[PDB]
């Protein structure tokens, strides 16, 4: 009933995921799993699905076996009513493709010691508290978001799920210099989409033929993902989600923040990001 979060090593979670940790210590990982990280409403479900087309091959009938959910386990993923990430993860064939949004701080070190390849998404911040919010709203497991001026003001100090984006980005940054991790951005994603495919093939290791990659560009894209029911969240329970309220594939734009924010939080927001920013060579597009 939209119960509130729970703090964990300084890391605000779901009620439900910070149980989920305590199984999650058994997590052995093995060496030739891809774990894709990213913080909330970044392009999670996008690059998972390009991911698991590019795992059957381009074969898009594969890649229909069942929800994205299924196919790529989120690991610190536990609610009522349907089966925890771990759950799913028994029966998960190698090679595996694993989802997260835990900071370095809660994550699993297995993963590290195992070198596990990573995929990092990022995405600019003003899209990502747009989209949140209306995630928070109709994602019923986060708690009651508020008014978009309170959320914003939340979102600035993450006191919210999976705490402070500015963090998370940065982390994850930061650690691709140890550790393999092609690191994307969102807005990328958006510019050239065949161009993000290539790379995450590199990375991955694979080759294969134009037909196909063209092919995969066309069905990861937006629209395609939106009406595909094993891609749009739309076969889970009502009481999780409710796409009435809002659909998870909601409008898929770089720049849209913009029908949103006020010019007055765009000031305020913009000489926050400047000064928690400001030590740190990431740069993002917002148009
Ligand atoms: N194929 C696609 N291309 C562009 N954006 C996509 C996409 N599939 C999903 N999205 C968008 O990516 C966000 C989902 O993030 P995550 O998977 O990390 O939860 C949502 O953003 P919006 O709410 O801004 O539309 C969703 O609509």
């Amino acid at each position: 009933s939209r119960p509130p979060l729970e703090y964990v090593k300084g890391v605000p979670l779901i009620k439900y995921f910070a149980e989920a940790l305590g199984p999650l210590q058994s997590f052995q990982a093995r060496p030739d799993d891809l774990l894709i990280s990213t913080y909330p409403k970044s392009g999670t479900t996008w690059v998972s699905q390009i991911l698991d087309m590019i795992y059957q091959g381009g074969d898009l009938e594969k890649c229909h076996r069942a929800p994205i959910f299924m196919r790529v386990p989120f690991l610190e993923f536990k609610a009522p009513g349907i089966p925890s990430g771990m759950e799913t993860l028994k029966d998960t064939p190698a090679p595996r493709l694993l989802k997260t949004h835990l900071p370095l701080a809660l994550l699993p070190q297995t993963l590290l010691d195992q070198k596990v390849k990573v995929v990092y998404v990022a995405r600019n911040a003003k899209d990502v508290a747009v989209s949140y919010y209306h995630f928070y709203h109709m994602a019923k497991v986060h708690p009651e978001p508020g008014t978009w001026d309170s959320f914003l003001e939340k979102f600035m100090v993450g006191e919210v799920s999976y705490g402070s984006w500015y963090q998370h980005v940065q982390e994850w940054w930061e650690l691709s210099r140890t550790h393999p991790v092609l690191y994307l951005f969102y807005e990328d994603m958006k510019e050239n989409p065949k161009r993000e495919i290539q790379k995450i093939l590199e990375f991955v290791g694979h080759s294969l033929p134009e037909e196909t990659v063209d092919f995969m560009v066309q069905h990861t894209s937006f629209k395609e993902m939106k009406k595909n029911p094993m891609t749009n969240y739309t076969t889970v329970p009502q009481e999780f989600m409710d796409h009435s309220i809002s659909p998870f594939m909601r409008k898929g734009m770089a720049g849209d923040w913009k029908t949103t924010f006020t010019v007055a939080q765009n000031e305020r927001f913009d000489a926050d990001y400047a000064e928690k920013m400001a030590g740190c060579s990431l740069s993002f597009r917002s148009e």
